[PDB]
């Protein structure tokens, strides 16, 4: 038999490699992934271990030329899920790490302050631009800044009276999907 397993996500961290993920057949044991380089010949997943559980990992030989794939989940032998995609549609960079911040200036009234948030580009870096986000801790909407190329960015006019939250996500320059957010950095003036 099989059960009801389904694809969750396929992700490319740097547009060179990617892996696809799915759920458990509920565990049963006869699951497989097959892929094809067309819209033809179906070949089994080349690596069921590198990307972890219920995953298939495709090394950089799969992004030699513009790719155009299709994959299907298999339980015993019967399809249970399918998906087609190119590596471009799934690019999703890793977030920055080591978020820091220094005070830059205080307004004449001491009411406001300017800071500079800094971070390190994910260690696997396709040129990335970052989108910094912040908001009052006690608030619920996140203010967003334009994507920037530098691994730092000044944030102007924060109110001294408040405690802030900062988070930066990575994105491929141009049409690029965003990736996960970094570890939240707390800013108390």
């Amino acid at each position: 038999s099989s059960k009801e397993p389904k694809f969750t996500k396929c992700r490319s961290p740097e547009r060179e490699t990617f892996s696809c993920h799915w759920t458990d057949e509920v565990n049963l044991g006869p699951i497989q992934l097959f892929y094809t380089r067309r819209n033809q010949e179906w070949k089994e997943c080349p690596d069921y271990v590198s990307a972890g559980e219920n995953s298939c990992y495709f090394n950089s030989s799969f992004t030699s030329i513009w790719i155009p794939y299709c994959i299907k989940l298999t339980s015993n032998g019967g399809t249970v899920d399918e998906k087609c995609f190119s590596v471009d549609e799934i690019v999703q960079p890793d977030p920055p790490i080591a978020l820091n911040w220094t005070l830059l200036n205080v307004s004449l009234t001491g009411i406001h302050a300017d800071i500079q948030v800094r971070w390190e580009a994910p260690r696997n870096a396709m040129v990335l631009e970052y989108e910094l986000q912040y908001k009052e801790v006690n608030e619920t909407k996140w203010k967003m800044m334009d994507p920037i190329l530098t691994t730092s960015v000044p944030v102007y006019s924060l109110k001294v009276d408040k405690e802030y939250e900062v988070r930066v996500r990575s994105k491929q320059r141009n049409s690029g999907n965003y990736g996960e957010f970094s570890e939240v950095l707390y800013v108390t003036l």
